[PDB]
């Protein structure tokens, strides 16, 4: 009868049900209506619980989390504008397909929409962000609201953690008074027996017919891999190796994880990027199949030469049917694993189908072109921005992790992180390519690899500076370097950048900050790395420091595009005269 | 048939119809998708522009700015999470009656659901917390499209500024090149004549049986004002003279601007919260006739009193029809102009009809607790919260500005800012009490009031501190009083501040951070109040500086309670025996 | 340049994909806003075309021709209410996952939400009762135009007709002049060639880890089989087969075609709705693993049973994750192809495991149940419900399908359509259960199935009469018996039939139709039946007859609990005593 029971009996037999589903942490903001949603989940004993006061921090650091760990992560925050706080990384889990499961406490139905303290309408708050909103009932412990209780718990994971993966959404009016019953413990099989929902191992498969259809119209065909962002682990090998029992280069992005997956190899296209915009080359590399792999790449070239690609067979490897085919440019639609997929072209493509002049025309432009990347940065001591991401691709460990910024260092790991020998897990926030929240995405993600390392431009970072509180109040180990040239280097390219009235004030944001500042707040090891050895022992320092090391390299905006154009002409000039 | 001319004309109409709609401040976010709309408005000679980097910064700046200034103010953000940064303030602007006009640039409908970067479905973005969402049609320069340009520049102003006011959203697919042409100047009467669509000022009113029914029902009984959180301007002195020639008293918000009005008068309560609380008290204070104005007021035990009165006559003013009243109480709701109705009721209500002992009871109790918390206060050395309210309560200057963030600063303005003889200008974010955007709230209404004045608690000011990167910017005035508790100390006075094996971690986060650091970085004036004449000097110091000065008390948590307790015990204990 | 040529080429580009796509039928509404569409689709020449002027009617013979022939259907109606009677049929459609393509035309962004004549919000007009929603640009000829148009084809048949199926919706803005140019043909291979995009058969399978539980925990285990309304052809011999080798018996829904197939057998339960009531035969009953497939059976006896079965192992296969169970009763869930499953629990569960017991009690109650009802059928004179269950049962050809209405017929065929040796295609709206559009949806699913029947009780047939102008309109053979009770049958059984004041102005609405008028306002052969030949006669005049047949026989409502509770009664008492 009494209410604390009913709401104890209710939130036990939710909460329960997730973490047995899989969920094995949960990022919780501080209110008043989360109290017993939020006291519960600190009672469990399997649960770890991450307090974060940002909301919007706060989300970006279970996107993050669940980006790396591939498991589902619950957020948790109260009532009023907290949940609206939650929408930049929703968004961004919709679109990068990321099991998120957001809780929102709410005020019961007497407190909605008749002007309560701290009360606003959460009802489908996310809109076509989520796979699934739920407006929970009032508590009950009823037998079968105990049981709608647990069926939402598994439904909800299920949902996020089904194909294609995405943010979930569950709100819970609730009653006051808000304080539950912990003692005895509503978990630690202290009475009753929970009845978990097993969900069984599934996975979309292609047809005998469409694998015989498949197999006959790629045989000794001139084709190409396209593979941008993937995340599906364990497919970097057998990627490699159907491209070499094919003769067929790789074009592939940095977030595949191909261009360091630990080991060298000649498939991997890393420089298509800098030739692609060389039209006396682009004839001699016309393609007949196209098959794409995972999200459309960074690289703006890339997209404008498939754009232009008549008269091809264009498949999409589209698991769970999200249609993502910015170019519109799709053939042939395959809506199934990519591990199956692989695999069953594996043992039923002929070996036998190479020409070998086909996969040297590729490899050629790119061994060429990404030698003379490595050249010029080799023999430069301006650390620009290019000279960054070389030194990197150098200092970086074996099995250590780089979250990368959007804006301009996503882009110069394409130019300039050339295929590497070490197994380097690369992410990134490439949904809707926000600079918002990629602070605290690598300080969860950096709960799962480490070394954890993120490089950022400087907009980025003050732009989730919050995200740092969560690295000094949990001890984290995180390696920021900053790219600070000083405002929105990425503006410098784009044609506004001739009109110099109204630019600086809109593009090119000159902030002005001195970042000491920041890192002292933190209590973040700061580096000011001038020289080429400045940044290496920084790196190196940063590697005995359990802990947050921020180092911060001074750029020129106005720069950039000279030092870009030089290079993409030193390898357009080249490999013009290859033949 | 240039694009580019195509584009300047479709957006140039829409400008200047904004701005000649009353629109003189636009706040814009960098981006490459909002650059033909953010160049157009720079374009503009009469158009005032403040760029911000952070998007939920940047709205709460333009909350704050349209909250002070009572005009629209236009947000203008980019395509992709830019644009679910916004949410918060809308979902404020929404709940506190404010004019955004929110434009979102946005991909062509080619762009739209195809995976496309930086691209998500901002349609309908934000829900029911718009009145009123529009897709504009992709640029063209026919002249009905130009009429129909200007037609939407016209709408989204009126129903903004219409009653109920508040945010208005307008999303622009923008097909590349998105640079527009900028000379010949698009505006400055170079060329063409526009048509201005001029809104006549219209405002609801009674019906004259209405009136009749209004003064009969209300003339000789014992009736009470409950003037909440307000903001139509000029209606502190009518409300105070229709009080007094009735003989009743206005239990008063601090947000209604009747505790600072630039005067000193009796039928102002200001200790409501502090003695509605003693039940021996409140037989006697039993009324007949409650008119409640503007919002629900901060105060619980005014809410649980006027929930408990029964027969009784619930007036609500409520002009617009927007149903707030969280206790249901309502007995008849009046939706007409709060000037009119106080206006036919001085002249239509009977001057004769006066019980003095009404006004006198009420009166009574306030005088006496006003002075015991103001006894207890000047008696101090210690600077707890209630002696820093009443500090600025005495050092502020006349037509000085206050903004006060939730939490625990808003309730203790309640209890210890008794009624001054100064105009002061009283802000803060009540539609959903949200901790977020304080700081850029504030700021942004520094750019109306000054001096401007910002009382926070410390978790408040760190949600926010990127609000400082615009003080920086733009060379702002503002004195914020830091009232560093480490954590959040409302939830000490909460049930669940018993039980202490999940708290800190939970409700009342300590964060550690040394506030100096954080005031480097944004180039403010720091301060440390460890005693009384130690914050003097500052707000004194403060007040040489044109610029942003930052102010910290810290104080101790876990005995705000005690203080809190001991207080009201004194104000409950005298005003028990007081007849 | 011509708009009309513009048009032209985007619809065209647009309305082949869909063809090539799947989609053999468009049933179009009149209007002026859809000339554009629904001349192309005329001149279309592979695509069929139905016009239905009623665009509720018109929407629900979409659904059942769907249905029937598992195939997309393209809708299309004008701006303004008329889509908004789509929406009955698309709330039916997504709930039973039919895949219905709805086009909706609408006046361009410049007559939107202006005030326009016949145009209304039609932006996510369904709600999420649809897959997908997507606003089409304005017609543009351009290369990517014409790209996105095709892309958008392909986009809405693959989703729609994905795992889990149905309803998707594309409105089209469309600007005047809106006379598309037909001569020379759009199509007819007359002159650019088509880039169809392929997309290639996929399914779902279960891995083999969870093969090896599935088969493990299942083994021995006295189970049973739940099949209610499925669809998925081809399972009825698989789940025969895989019951037999287990010795499990199968709850068979009269939709599951279970009861129907071509031939008899001893695992299907076509009593259970008849003996799952007598309490004192339950325990001999009870199961240790239940295996569900597809919807809920209409059966509510059964459902409270399998409510309170505890301690059980409880599959749902669900394809789709569509996560429809009513008692929140599952325990494993299976996400994989329903043909995969019975195919690899066939070979791998072992043909020892049976205890015999098991399927004798089942089968034994079945068969006496089964054989005590048939006899009370066959040894009365009265035309009652029971009887013409039977009497269709017995009369019906092979070969022959038998749509059936909500409320009572489909529960009358559940107790009185026991297993027959015909191949009977049975359908029935069981999404939403509504009385609305079964005329339509039958009439749709005679265009796929001969001959075809239709049984509906009085209102349901009242409510859905204009479809029958299709039937008139294309010469359709359909021959409909109508239960008239002269009311609603189905709330007599209800408990607010104990009180006589308000019902039959509520439950029950005495409707007084002669429906002899009706059949002749649509050209129907009418046939009353009084007495078991009668209808005999009727049933075989409609086999000769190549048309619209109407076969009414009257019923007395309030006598119908009688006969239904004296038949449970002889059931019951027979199987109390029966070991
Ligand atoms: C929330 C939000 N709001 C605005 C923008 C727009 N936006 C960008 C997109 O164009 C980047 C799309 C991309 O990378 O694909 S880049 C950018 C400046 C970033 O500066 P930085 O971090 O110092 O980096 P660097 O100067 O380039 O070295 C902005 C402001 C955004 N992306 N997200
Ligand atoms: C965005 C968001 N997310 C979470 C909350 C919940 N919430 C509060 C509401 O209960 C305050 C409702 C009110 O004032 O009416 S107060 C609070 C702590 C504030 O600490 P502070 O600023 O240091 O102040 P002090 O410690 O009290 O001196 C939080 C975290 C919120 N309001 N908004
Ligand atoms: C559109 C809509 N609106 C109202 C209803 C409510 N409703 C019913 C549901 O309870 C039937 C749910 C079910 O079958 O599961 S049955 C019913 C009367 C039907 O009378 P009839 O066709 O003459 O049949 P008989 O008298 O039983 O022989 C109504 C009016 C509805 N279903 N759909
Ligand atoms: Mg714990
Ligand atoms: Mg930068
Ligand atoms: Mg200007
Ligand atoms: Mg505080
Ligand atoms: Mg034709
Ligand atoms: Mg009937």
């Amino acid at each position: 009868t009494n209410h604390e029971q009913v709401l104890t009996d209710y939130l036990a037999a939710f909460i329960e049900e997730l973490v047995q589903a899989g969920v094995k942490e949960a990022i919780i903001s501080p209110g008043s209506r989360s109290t017993p949603l939020a006291l519960m989940m600190a009672e469990h004993p399997i649960l770890k619980i991450y307090v974060d006061v940002d909301e919007r921090s706060a989300g970006f650091f279970a996107l993050g989390l669940a980006k790396a760990s591939k498991r589902p992560v619950v957020l948790l925050c109260t009532s009023g504008t907290a949940a609206a706080n939650y929408f930049p990384a929703v968004a961004e889990a919709n679109l990068s397909q990321i099991p998120l499961i957001v809780l929102t406490a709410d005020r019961p139905h007497e407190l909605r929409n008749v002007g309560a303290p701290q009360a606003m309408d959460q009802l489908h708050l996310y809109g076509s962000h989520v796979k699934d909103f739920t407006d929970m009932a009032l508590p009950e412990n009823s037998e079968e609201m105990l049981r709608y209780a647990k069926w939402h718990g598994s439904r909800a994971v299920d949902i996020a953690m089904k194909t294609p993966r995405g943010p979930v959404h569950l709100n819970f009016p609730l009653r006051e008074p808000l304080v539950p019953i912990l003692e005895p413990s509503p978990f630690t099989a202290t009475g009753k027996k929970h009845h978990h929902v097993h969900i069984y191992y599934t996975h979309e498969v292609l047809d005998d017919s469409s694998i015989q259809k498949m197999v006959t119209e790629c045989t000794g065909k001139k084709g190409v891999f396209v593979v941008g962002p993937i995340d599906k682990k364990e497919l970097e090998q057998p990627m490699v190796d159907l491209a070499k029992k094919l003769g067929w280069p790789i074009l592939a992005d940095p977030l595949s994880g191909l261009r360091s997956y630990g080991a060298l190899d000649e498939v991997v296209i890393d420089q298509y990027d800098a030739f692609l915009k060389e039209a006396e080359i682009l004839d001699k590399l016309t393609p007949e199949v196209v098959i794409r792999f995972g999200s459309m790449p960074v690289s703006k070239p890339l997209k404008n030469w498939l754009e232009q690609l008549s008269d091809i067979r264009f498949y999409v490897v589209d698991p769970g049917a999200a249609w993502k085919d910015p170019i519109k440019a799709v053939t042939d639609m395959i809506h199934c694993d990519e591990r199956f997929l692989l695999d069953i072209m594996q043992q039923n493509m002929p070996d036998d189908a190479k020409d070998a002049a086909w996969l040297s025309r590729w490899t050629s432009y790119n061994k060429v072109a990404r030698e003379i990347v490595l050249a010029e940065m080799a023999n430069t001591t301006i650390l620009e921005e290019g000279k960054i991401v070389a030194e990197l691709r150098r200092l970086l460990p074996d099995k250590a992790g780089l979250f990368i910024g959007n804006s301009m260092p996503i882009r110069d790991v394409d130019t300039y992180f050339s295929q590497i020998d070490k197994k380097i897990k690369m992410l990134a926030n490439r949904g809707a390519n926000g600079i918002d929240g990629v602070v605290s995405s690598a300080l969860g993600a950096s709960v799962v690899f480490q070394p954890m390392f993120l490089l950022i431009g400087d907009l980025s970072f003050y732009h989730d500076m919050n995200g740092l509180l969560m690295a000094k109040k949990y001890k984290m180990n995180l390696t920021i370097v900053i790219v600070n040239n000083d405002g929105g280097g990425i503006f410098s390219f784009l044609p506004q950048a001739n009109e110099p009235k109204y630019f600086e004030s809109l593009f090119g944001t000159s902030t002005e900050l001195d970042f000491r500042f920041a890192a002292a707040f933190y209590d973040a090891d700061y580096h000011e790395a001038k020289s080429v050895d400045e940044l290496e022992e920084a790196i190196d320092k940063a590697s005995y420091h359990k802990g947050l090391d921020i180092i911060e390299v001074k750029t020129n905006r106005h720069e950039n595009k000279a030092n870009h154009q030089a290079l993409w002409a030193k390898i357009a000039d080249a490999l013009k005269a290859l033949n």
